[PDB]
């Protein structure tokens, strides 16, 4: 599990949390390529 943090929710802001889902879809579209 490379790097999973768990989401905020609908808690922040609509710009501010859309701006964090990108570090928790770049995890994702880090295994998205796995080796080995």
């Amino acid at each position: 599990y490379p790097a999973k943090p768990e989401y905020p929710g609908e808690d922040a802001s609509p710009e501010e949390l859309s701006r964090y889902y990108a570090s928790l879809r770049h995890y994702l579209n880090l295994v998205t390529r796995q080796r080995y």
